């Protein structure tokens, strides 16, 4: 059995072995950090069953799940939000933030997510490219996803820079495992004195809402509201930042893509779809235990054996898409949907909100620059480790 997690073929490739196992076998085993065997599965069919399966479990104090790592372990310890919960639990939880994030809620956003995109595209054209090109994640990439959530969440905006920064902290590459412990509980403590604020004088955001909806009610604790709000925050940023820059490189990448989208900002929405599919920016969250024997094609996963559903593979299943391996915004997309944020119940709760500012951010960058290009060989991008998740750490700009 191989070592799993996979390392990609390159800086901007998935896994080369996805491919050669959904032609040869499509659910196979392969060993964990830990010594244990766990099931992979890769064509886009099977992530689907593992997806919705009610045979199948999220809860991570099974012996059997799938934890890729020492440190995945230990994380593992603490009290579960709605992420870690299997029905009837999960919808009991995740109902209860799931309003703001709905179609219409998102709707209703659009003015406020195109005024942020606004306002840091002028802030990044306030300092321009002196003999000195700028880093498109720090001054865009990462200021744009955190300023949205934290605003619905309800941070005042004299707070979001200092924030942000921090947030960026317990991801960033360079961090000590103190540095990122640390920017861990200094935000956990805002959060406190904030659902503390809430709870007193209520606003309009996500934390008020928890707080005069479910935790003056007695429906949770005030430490759940921190933990929810918290999860929010956590879950989703950084894979955000790293499409953002995944978006541009890959249009520094198509200049033919570029034309088209420059002559007609109103394929931003394709242009987004095809990305979310081709960049499967977070492959490592579909993951279970089975609570019972299970059959997945010609295997049978017996129960507390862990399960991987690699999302990224079955974007690039060809049985699904044809070319998989061509980005084309053009593309004619299938009656089965691509996974990039999950499917069934625990399907991504701010997909919506994640693609109305991707959509935002590609429909008015290149409006704002037109002459916006990497000042990088394409070779030279600063792609994240191979062994994680695709993503671009700084991405060097002119404008
Ligand atoms: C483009 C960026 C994003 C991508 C590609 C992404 C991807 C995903 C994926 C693959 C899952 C796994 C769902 C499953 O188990 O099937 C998921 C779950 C989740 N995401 Fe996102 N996500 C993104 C942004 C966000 C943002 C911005 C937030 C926060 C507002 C967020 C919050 C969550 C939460 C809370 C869950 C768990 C939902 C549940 O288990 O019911 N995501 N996301």
């Amino acid at each position: 059995a191989p070592s799993f997690p996979f390392s990609r073929a390159s800086g901007p490739e998935p896994p080369a072995e996805f491919a050669k196992l959904r032609a040869t076998n499509p659910v196979s085993q392969v060993k964990l950090f830990d010594g244990s065997l766990a099931w992979l599965v890769t064509k886009h069919k099977d992530v689907c069953f593992v997806a919705t399966s009610e045979k199948l479990s999220k809860v991570r104090t099974r012996q059997g799940f799938p934890e890729l790592s020492a440190s995945g372990k230990q994380a593992a310890k603490a009290k579960p939000t709605f992420v870690d919960m299997d029905p009837p639990e999960h919808m009991h939880q995740r109902s209860m933030v799931e309003p703001t994030f709905t179609p219409e809620a998102v709707k209703n956003l659009q003015p406020y997510i195109q005024r942020t995109v606004d306002d840091l595209l002028e802030q990044m054209k306030q300092k321009g490219c002196a003999n000195g090109p700028v880093d498109l994640v720090k001054e865009f990439a990462l200021p744009v996803p955190s300023y949205i959530i934290y605003t619905l969440l309800g941070v005042p905006f004299n707070d979001l820079e200092y924030l942000t920064q921090q947030n960026a902290i317990r991801t960033n590459g360079s961090s000590t495992a103190r540095e990122a412990s640390a920017a861990n509980q200094e935000l956990l403590d805002y959060l406190a004195i904030l659902v503390e604020q809430r709870l007193v004088e209520p606003k309009d955001d996500i934390i008020s809402k928890l707080c005069t909806e479910q935790v003056k009610p007695g429906n949770i604790d005030k430490s759940d509201a921190v933990q929810i709000a918290f999860l929010l925050l956590v879950a989703g940023n950084a894979t955000m930042v790293n499409m953002i820059a995944l978006g541009v490189a890959t249009l520094a990448q198509h200049p033919d893509q570029l034309a088209q989208l420059k002559a007609n900002p109103s394929l931003a929405p394709q242009f987004v779809e095809e990305l979310c599919r081709y960049h499967t920016a977070s492959a490592l969250a579909i993951k279970r235990t089975a609570k019972e024997d299970v059959m997945i094609g010609d295997k049978l996963v017996r129960a507390n054996e862990g399960i991987i559903a690699s999302n990224q593979s079955a974007n690039r299943d060809e049985e699904v898409f044809e070319n998989p391996d061509e980005f084309n915004m053009n593309r004619k997309w299938p009656p089965q949907d691509p996974l990039g944020f999950g499917f069934g119940d625990h399907r991504c709760i701010a997909e919506h909100l994640a693609k109305a500012e991707l959509t935002t951010v590609f429909s008015t960058l290149y409006q704002k620059f037109p002459d916006l290009k990497v000042a990088v060989p394409l070779g030279k991008i600063n792609y994240t480790p191979l062994n994680r998740d695709v993503g671009i750490v700084d991405l060097p700009v002119i404008f």
